[PDB]
């Protein structure tokens, strides 16, 4: 089973200057509890966007993909090819924008948490890929930030 797992705008942004555009805490402890105990796997842009504090990610195994031969990274297993990254029974691909679309295919679950913020999509944003017909999805309840935005779940599925 390979999952993606993100957050999104409303208007499909994840990423913009190398950062997340908005604070959502509520949204790293589900992330934490769909991810805990199984291997990760995001691009070498996401790895460096991770801070040092928690990066490697604890309880995970952490595997970065990068196309350069020898980047190495502590706690990182780097690998040069999605076939490489792909091999635990339940992997959950973390990101970015980039590697969403390299492992859309290879997918059969979304977990997506939707940001009720107004953010524009703006050319070079990093976006979230788009789920077509053969996704089927719950849609949670609005829910209410301790900081105030809502936000909501998703969950989608293929078989
Ligand atoms: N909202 C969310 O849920 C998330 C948001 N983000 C945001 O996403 C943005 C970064 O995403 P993005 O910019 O798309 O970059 P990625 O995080 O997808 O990493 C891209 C890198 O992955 C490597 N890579 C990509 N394709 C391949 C391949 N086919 N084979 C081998 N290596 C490959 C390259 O590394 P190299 O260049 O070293 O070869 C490339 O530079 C940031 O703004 C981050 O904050 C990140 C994660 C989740
Ligand atoms: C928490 C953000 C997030 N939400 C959802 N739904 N899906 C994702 N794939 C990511 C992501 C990501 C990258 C990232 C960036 C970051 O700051 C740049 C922090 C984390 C992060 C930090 C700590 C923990 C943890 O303590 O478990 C988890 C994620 C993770
Ligand atoms: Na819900």
């Amino acid at each position: 089973m390979v999952g993606l797992i993100w957050a999104q705008a409303t208007s499909g942004v994840i990423g913009r200057g190398g950062d997340i555009p908005w604070r959502l805490p509520e949204d790293q402890a589900h992330f934490r509890e769909i991810t805990m105990g199984h291997t990760i796997v995001m691009g070498r842009r996401t790895w460096d966007s991770l801070p040092a504090k928690v990066r490697p990610l604890p309880g995970r195994r952490n595997v970065v993909l990068s196309r350069q031969a020898d980047f190495m990274a502590s706690g990182a297993e780097v690998v040069g090819s999605l076939e490489e990254a792909l091999t635990s029974p339940e992997t959950w691909v973390i990101g970015g924008g980039q590697v969403y679309a390299l492992a859309l295919p290879y997918a059969t679950r979304c977990e997506v948490t939707e940001v009720d913020i107004g953010l524009p999509r703006e050319a070079g944003d990093a976006l979230a890929p788009v789920l077509d017909e053969t996704w089927r999805g719950e849609t949670g309840e609005w829910r209410f930030s301790r900081s105030g935005l809502r936000y909501r779940l998703y969950s989608y599925h293929r078989s």
